[PDB]
């Protein structure tokens, strides 16, 4: 739990970070829009994604090294991570006709928010080279950061690509349900973003920029971001929206979930029928009967296994590819991720 | 006509463009949807400021430096400009509920696409970073760029918050629609990308990298962008959608258009309800009543006598500013913005 604590401190950076961004008087209006975004958007979450710049940080960088602006430059790219995540999902909401997120009511779904909510989103992705600028300039690793979130972007707007395109709304799509497209959906739409970027962050804040030692960590951490999604669904459906803080819209969404490719691998032909039936339609009575196909197939029994046989795996990377990382920086987002 | 025959050059260059960012076989149908996102929406305007980008850095390099490598160098970054204005217009529709662009429907408005077109733009927007990867990341201007692109984002973002502010659905904003305010919409959500980002990318690609040179530049083009905004709001009523592409909504959307800032600022009292009771509304009779009470305060000859003294103002700072830049630069610019 060495984020555990770090959690308050991690929350108490971020009125700061709202004063340097909400620092010309004919702008006030939008500038006082941008804070109401922000405050809405970048706050409620886990901070998980943004904890581990900071904590990954504190364990690749010497003790000596670790200044006041130093550690003030690592908890600002820790926000500019979740900035990143809080632009994904005023998006990914509005795109996948979600109703609530971290545990209110959808920014778009807001009573005079509606879809101004697509350019609020696009502030908060421009905060974070804002805020780049501010306090990484000077430093030898500010353009591997620019192009670090940049490319970060485009791979999870591949992924988004790959995820709406193999759910089409009103089209049966469930030979397009596969264990290799499920893979390359995750890989591209979360494991890049949620996994890679905040230990790179570190690593390039680090002064670890080489090109092996950066593909070694990508081999651990997107088969961690693997795992990450096929819970996210699993919880879709299965989870309690008391603690996911989200109401479930995969099956309405005709989504590629992991749920739905373990239950067209088990089916009996006549099973697929009625999962043809009733997928990908917004009918309650539809979507029960699909959940009631799921429990009758002992996929959250399934899961339970996956769980397992995916913890040992992860950890059996970590132990062939963690070198010369502590294996400390690992375990800890395992942790957070196992449960 | 320095554009003219510059034109097709510069859309032969496109089937490149695309071949480069449609070149992993998991992620085939996310870069099949990509080009398919290229080429209806960065495709069908004038090309305007991609062309300023491609005849400005032939007017500030010598020939000699003028190489086939510096010259493709030159077109992708022109087409970079496109890709943002295309990620823009693709946002900027769907918030502005408008139904064509360019002579044809609006990408989100399309069978099959919707609320997806929201993930489209945001892929748009990538690619200029991965052009910019692509083609200029050995050259010691390529940070300049990036920052240069980043923050013409989010200038127009920061633009566009305060054209939605002013623009409540469902609310009478009369009181909003003033001169002050006019004036700062425009400048950020406009002004910026359209005119001082071609011209400033062709500048620090010609090596010209000065804040003196650069804000002095700036001093015109943020001027030249107010009157192109001007121009917009006018044919966004009087103009004709044969030539324009687009039909208008300003009225409909409660906009705070050059056209309603000049109609209260002429208005009689009785003039100002008939306004107060039909601006903002979706319906026909509204709208035909609003562009009724326009044409009985000349606002079209009003626009005429705006352009001749606009002209003579922008060619006086060409005058007093343009030094040490060729005139041409500038000339060019203005002749493909008058009429
Ligand atoms: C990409 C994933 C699977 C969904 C959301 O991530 P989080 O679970 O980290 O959400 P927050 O804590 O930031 O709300
Ligand atoms: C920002 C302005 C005023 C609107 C669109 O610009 P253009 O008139 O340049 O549109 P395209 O040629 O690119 O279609
Ligand atoms: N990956 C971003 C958002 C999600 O995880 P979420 O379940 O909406 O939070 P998705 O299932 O849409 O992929
Ligand atoms: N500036 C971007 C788009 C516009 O010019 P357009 O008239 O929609 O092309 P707006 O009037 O919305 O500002
Ligand atoms: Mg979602
Ligand atoms: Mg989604
Ligand atoms: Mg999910
Ligand atoms: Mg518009
Ligand atoms: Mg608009
Ligand atoms: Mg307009």
């Amino acid at each position: 739990d060495v984020y555990a604590q770090e959690k308050q401190d991690f929350v108490q950076h971020f009125s700061q970070i709202v004063r340097v961004l909400t620092e010309h008087p004919e702008i006030g209006d939008a500038i006082a829009r941008l804070k109401e975004v922000l405050e809405y958007n970048t706050i409620g979450g886990k901070y998980n994604r943004g904890l581990t710049v900071v904590v990954a940080f504190r364990e690749l960088v010497e003790p000596r090294k670790q200044d006041a602006d130093s550690l003030q430059r690592a908890w600002t790219v820790g926000w500019c991570v979740e900035l990143l995540q809080a632009f994904f999902l005023v998006a990914d909401d509005i795109m996948d006709s979600s109703l609530t997120r971290r545990g209110q009511i959808c920014w778009y779904q807001k009573p005079g928010v509606g879809l101004d909510a697509i350019n609020d989103a696009n502030l908060l992705e421009a905060c974070i080279y804002r805020l780049l600028k501010l306090y990484c300039r000077e430093q030898p690793y500010y353009l591997n950061l620019i192009e670090l979130f940049l490319q970060s972007s485009y791979q999870t707007e591949i992924g988004q690509t790959l995820d709406l395109l193999t759910a089409p709304q009103g089209n049966v799509d469930l030979v397009r349900f596969t264990e290799k497209r499920y893979k390359s959906i995750v890989k591209y739409k979360t494991a890049f973003y949620s996994f890679y970027l905040p230990i790179a962050a570190a690593m390039y804040m680090a002064g670890i920029d080489g090109e092996k030692e950066h593909a070694n960590a990508k081999k651990i951490l997107l088969e961690m971001g693997e795992f990450a999604q096929i819970q996210d669904d699993y919880l879709d459906l299965f989870g309690d929206p008391s603690v996911t803080g989200k109401i479930g819209t995969d099956i309405q969404d005709n989504k590629c979930s992991w749920l739905v490719v373990q239950c067209l691998q088990r089916a009996t032909p006549e099973q697929y029928q009625i999962l043809k039936e009733n997928y990908g339609q917004k009918e309650a009575e539809k979507v029960a009967r699909v959940k009631a196909l799921y429990e009758e197939l002992d996929l959250p029994a399934v899961f339970l296994q996956y769980e397992e046989d995916s913890y040992s795996h992860i950890m059996a990377l970590i132990e062939q590819y963690a070198a010369p990382l502590p294996p400390a920086v690992f375990l800890g987002l395992a942790r957070k991720i196992y449960k």
